[PDB]
C-alpha cells in the first residue's frame, strides 16, 4: 500500500500514514532518465505539523504544502532539513515563503551553502558532535555521524516508534550503493550502529528513498556500504 515510483507522476506528492500523527511524504525526480523517490516525514505537533525535509524542489514542495493542507488540514509551522542535498533542502525557499520556519543543523546549512543549494533559516545547536541528540517538539534530532553525508540527521518519533533514516538508510530493494559523493564510506557504518544502539525499540524506520521497513534496514546499508567499500578496481 506504499505508493511507489510508478504511481506518483513527477510534480505530484503523496502522503502516507505510518502511524497516529506520523506521516511519510513521497515524491519523484527524474535524474539521468530513470525517476526516483524520495521521502520525508509530517509529525504532528499538537495542533501544528513539524516536516521532516523538503519534497526535493520548489514545485513538489509547493506540491506538499497543498497536499498537506487539502489531507491533514493543520499549519506546517517548522519544518527540519536532514542533510543539504537537494531532496532535503531543494524547497526551502518554498517553505520560508509560506511562513514555515526552516531549519538545519550549521553542519547542513555550512556545506548547503558551499553547494549553493537553499539554506534553511534557523542552526539547530547541539548536534554537531557524532551521537549527539536534541529534542524537537516531538521528535528527538540525532546525529549519528558521518554516514550517507558528514552532516545526515535521523529522525525519531518517540511516540511513534517511527525512525526516520534519510539517506543515511537504504531501501531493502537498493542492493548498491547509492549517491556516495559526501558519503563517510569508513565512519557510515559505525554511524548506523549508533542509530541501533539509541533506537533498537523502533518499529518502522523510513529511508531517504522507498519503502519502509523495520531494524533490518540498518544492517542491510550496512551490508550495501560495506560491499561497496570493498569494490575492487
Ligand atoms: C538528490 C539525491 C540526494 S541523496 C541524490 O543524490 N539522488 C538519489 C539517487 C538519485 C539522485 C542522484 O543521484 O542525483
Ligand atoms: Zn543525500
Ligand atoms: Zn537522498
Ligand atoms: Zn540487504
Amino acid at each position: 500500500e506504499y505508493p511507489t515510483v510508478s504511481e506518483i507522476p513527477v510534480g505530484e506528492v503523496r502522503l502516507y500514514q505510518i502511524a497516529d500523527g506520523v506521516w511519510s511524504h513521497i515524491a519523484t525526480q527524474s535524474f539521468d532518465g530513470a525517476v526516483y523517490p524520495s521521502n520525508g516525514l509530517i509529525v504532528r505537533d499538537g495542533d501544528e505539523l513539524l516536516l521532516i525535509d523538503t519534497a526535493w524542489g520548489a514545485k513538489n514542495t509547493a506540491a506538499l504544502l497543498a497536499e498537506i493542507e487539502k489531507q491533514i488540514g493543520l499549519p506546517v509551522t517548522r519544518a527540519v532539513s536532514t542533510h543539504f542535498h537537494d531532496d532535503r533542502v531543494g524547497g526551502v525557499d518554498v517553505l520560508r515563503a509560506a511562513g514555515v520556519a526552516t531549519y538545519a543543523s550549521p553542519s547542513t546549512r555550512r556545506l548547503a551553502e558551499v553547494e549553493g543549494n537553499e539554506i534553511p533559516t534557523h542552526s539547530l545547536e547541539g548536534l554537531s558532535s557524532s551521537g549527539d541528540a536534541v529534542r524537537f517538539g516531538p521528535v528527538e534530532l540525532f546525529y549519528p555521524g558521518a554516514a550517507h553525508s558528514t552532516d545526515n540527521l535521523v529522525v525519531y518519533v518517540p511516540s511513534a516508534s517511527v525512525l526516520y533514516g534519510g539517506c543515511a538508510i537504504y531501501e531493502l530493494s537498493r542492493t548498491s550503493a547509492g549517491n556516495v559523493a559526501d558519503a563517510d564510506l569508513a565512519e557510515w557504518p559505525t554511524s548506523i550502529e549508533r542509530i541501533q544502539q539509541r533506537y533498537p525499540e523502533a518499529q518502522f524506520v523510513i529511508p531517504g528513498h522507498g519503502l519502509p521497513g523495520g531494524l533490518d534496514l540498518l544492517k542491510h546499508t550496512t551490508n550495501v556500504v560495506k560491499a561497496h567499500t570493498n569494490r575492487s578496481v
